[PDB]
RNA sequence: CUACCCUUGGUCAGGUUGAAGUUCAGGUAACACUGAAUGGAGGACCGAACCGACUUACGUUGAAAAGUGAGCGGAUGAACU
RNA sequence: CGGGUCCUAAGCUGAGGCCGACAGGCGUAGGCGAUGGAUAACAGGUUGAUAUUCCUGUACCACCUAUAAUCGUUUUAAUCG
RNA sequence: UAAGGAACUCGGCAAAAUGACCCCGUAACUUCGGGAGAAGGGGUGCUCUUUAGGGUUAACGCCCAGAAGAGCCGCAGUGAAUAGGCCCAAGCGACUGUUUAUCAAAAACACAGGUCUCUGCUAAACCGUAAGGUGAUGUAUAGGGGCUGACGCCUGCCCGGU
RNA sequence: UCCUAAGGUAGCGAAAUUCCUUGUCGGGUAAGUUCCGACCCGCACGAAAGGCGUAACGAUUUGGGCACUGUCUCAACGAGA
RNA sequence: CUGCAUUAGCUAGUUGGUAAGGUAACGGCUUACCAAGGCAACGAUGCAUAGCCGACCUGAGAGGGUGAUCGGCCACACUGGA
RNA sequence: GGGCGUAAAGCGCGCGUAGGCGGUUUUUUAAGUCUGAUGUGAAAGCCCACGGCUCAACCGUGGAGGGUCAUUGGAAACUGGAAAACUUGAGUGCAGAAGAGGAAAGUGGAAUUCCAUGUGUAGCGGUGAAAUGCGCAGAGAUAUGGAGGAACACCAGUGGCGAAGGCGACUUUCUGGUCUGUAACUGACGCUGAUGUGCGAAAGCGUGGGGAUCAAACAGGAUUAGAUACCCUGGUAGUCCACGCCGUAAACGAUGAGUGCUAAGUGUUAGGGGGCCCCUUAGUGCUGCAGCUAACGCAUUAAGCACUCCGCCUGGGGAGUA
RNA sequence: GUCGAAGGUGGGACAAAUGAUUGGGGUGAAGUCGUAACAAGGUAGCCGUAUCGGAAGGUGCGGCUGGAUC
RNA sequence: GGUAAAAAUGGCAA
């Protein structure tokens, strides 16, 4: 994804202002690169290399929502509503 | 008459099975996939009409120059008319 | 009411035309040709023998004649097409 | 129709047996569809009592349809009639279908599939003397012809002869 | 060693093909020229005049059970033409 | 406190509830009714084998093997049922 | 109280689930842990002591011992639980770096084969030597043109990239990972990984397409005692593309993954920093201590020294068979 | 009358024995055929795979060194 | 660059 629409999913989801290593922030940027990944696999279905970094990113997301709902459910239960993962 | 064909019509009681697809639920990164429900496929199933003619008995100067009786096959199809 | 004075399918035929010892074959325009399309009447009564056909009652369709609310009256704006 | 029960016979030919509905249950094998109604069993009348329902109605009523229990009668309750016999093997043909009108229905024909070959379009092929047609109002994923015949695994060697 | 264009492979095999032949052995039977399994000295199988399998299917051909019975032992009686 | 996964599914009185009956007694113990539960890779279910223990044999120990005599507990009494 | 480089033994390699294990500080709890008390763990036996049998065996008596035991009282370091902190692990941001990492289109040039013509002539081709073959119906050779498929010389390097298998013309589009610096941020969010789930050379299989080259099978020639080979001339599948299947290789570093620690010297790839030199990060080689090893060897790219987790081994054959 | 041992009938399951015949394995004469491997084993060998051949084996494709004189 | 081609076999003991 490109870094303005990357900045513009940590603006969206940041707790604090300068706040870019929150679960929530990377469980974002994650998301999005999943979904673009997804798509290029759509009309690229042979590209087994780029589906290996694709399960790494979703592996990556779901140890840190892991995480998330340990230490905060709300904040859980408000970031899957959010970025509609569940 | 009969064979095939052309054009235009008609007919096939009732019962059964339950394809694809779809929806919902679960499931997945997304798919596969799983379970219900739905759905209504088939030279599909059973069985009358109808069409046929496997067996057998009768009939054999016949009721009949090819039939009758009892069983028998198909019966939404390459159906029958 | 069914058919004709309506329509067309397969097919048949076929002015000219094409082809062929002859006879004749083929074929265009155009015709003909229902098994299909279009298409206005029903109930009751009645004979030994016919009936949506006769009769009784109540209808419908097409056309004609007359009188016509109204509308029009020649680039027409009423009307046919 | 005693007793017997295929001893009959080329051969169980014919006959007998099975048969309805409901419930339970159901193998090898398989192309996973099937095989299957496999098979093998159980129940079925009538009366009374109690009692889930569903359709249609304001309701009543009417129509449909169960369950449990207690009784009654006969030799027997799908009390008549009508309604699969079944199983295990082997050959052949995959299959539904077609055929010798009137001695053969089949292992024969056909078949979907395979393959070879011809054919560039006024196609090849076919009918006609021709004209004119079919092919096809199609155009090589198409059309004609030969052979083989679902499907699975396969399909060796020989071009000397024709 | 001789010959050929090349000498039949896989699979299958007394077979819808096997003369000899009721081959031989095993199974099934009290007893089985049929049948099934196996063997291979294939008279004279063999790969699209296809080879070998094969679930499902068959008024197909074939062998064996269960049930059933006047098919039979062995006939008898009754009804009707 | 036992082996086997070349045994992975198992169970419909089954799991729970309600009521009644029954038992010294609690209890699906049983029976109706209602619900769909219960168990299982922490090995269910199946199969095989076996009475269990105090002990006994061995081993430096940790372990391994075994379950005569004696004592405890259990089960059985020709086989099966009452 | 053993191992897995070469002896038997590291899954071909990822992604991950359960489980096992896990950085630093404080507070608290007390499940594990430690320390008592109480009850109980029959008797017999074993063990120890003593006593009785002429001794001993044996008999008797008293201790001692035997729980993964229960109950209850303390301790709190460690493990666990709870609460609160921390930044070193692990991630994120920011600023840089290199790359045959992957997928899909498109564009080249060399060469091979075939076909078409011109010139031209008696061979060419091949081998140890031959022959089969091709050619005289004009071969081969030479010149020019056309068709088609496949692979990309030089660059090119113990070079680079990737989990492994692998990836080499160029261009563009889409897309994965990694490394350096910085220290914005988050705040142990980690490691491993049974069962799972994907990827996985080559050959092979299915459907459709393609077919230059090479080439199982197959056919000639030759060699040979024979030659079902090696060599020669041909040649089908296959080799290529797409989409499915297969799931295996000496899939090898015959070396599982993670983390930390332990002499040096030298080369190279991509960085960073400071004065050609020095320092430093991550790779990739060679040489070599300590240590290790049966030896060979390994040696900061461990086969050294350690901790966590997983897989695997237990004489050979039968057999990777039934 | 309910329950009910034994018994009967039926379709399955599992186990063991045996069966014409057939398959590979093992052992045992100094049997027959060839010579595949060990040396550059006289075509380096081996691994996976495919196909072919009396037999060991051959050949193709990819891989490994546990090969490779000068 | 090469390269000449062919080049089989030989009981177990001690
Ligand atoms: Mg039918
Ligand atoms: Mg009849
Ligand atoms: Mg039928
Ligand atoms: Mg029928
Ligand atoms: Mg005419
Ligand atoms: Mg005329
Ligand atoms: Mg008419
Ligand atoms: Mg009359
Ligand atoms: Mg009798
Ligand atoms: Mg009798
Ligand atoms: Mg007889
Ligand atoms: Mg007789
Ligand atoms: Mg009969
Ligand atoms: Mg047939
Ligand atoms: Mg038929
Ligand atoms: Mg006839
Ligand atoms: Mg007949
Ligand atoms: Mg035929
Ligand atoms: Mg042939
Ligand atoms: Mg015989
Ligand atoms: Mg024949
Ligand atoms: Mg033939
Ligand atoms: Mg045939
Ligand atoms: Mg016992
Ligand atoms: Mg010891
Ligand atoms: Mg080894
Ligand atoms: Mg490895
Ligand atoms: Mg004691
Ligand atoms: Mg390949
Ligand atoms: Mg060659
Ligand atoms: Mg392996
Ligand atoms: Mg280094
Ligand atoms: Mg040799
Ligand atoms: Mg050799
Ligand atoms: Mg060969
Ligand atoms: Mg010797």
């Amino acid at each position: 994804i490109s870094q303005e629409r990357k900045n513009e999913i940590i603006k969206e989801y940041r707790v604090h202002e300068t706040d870019t290593g929150s679960p929530e922030v990377q469980i974002a940027v994650l998301t999005a690169e999943i979904n673009a990944v997804n798509e290029h696999l759509r009309t690229h279905k042979k590209d087994h290399h780029s589906r290996r970094g694709l399960l790494k990113m979703v592996g990556r997301r779901r140890h840190l929502l892991n995480y998330l709902r340990s230490k905060d459910i709300q904040r859980y239960r408000e970031l899957i509503k959010s970025l509609g993962i569940r």
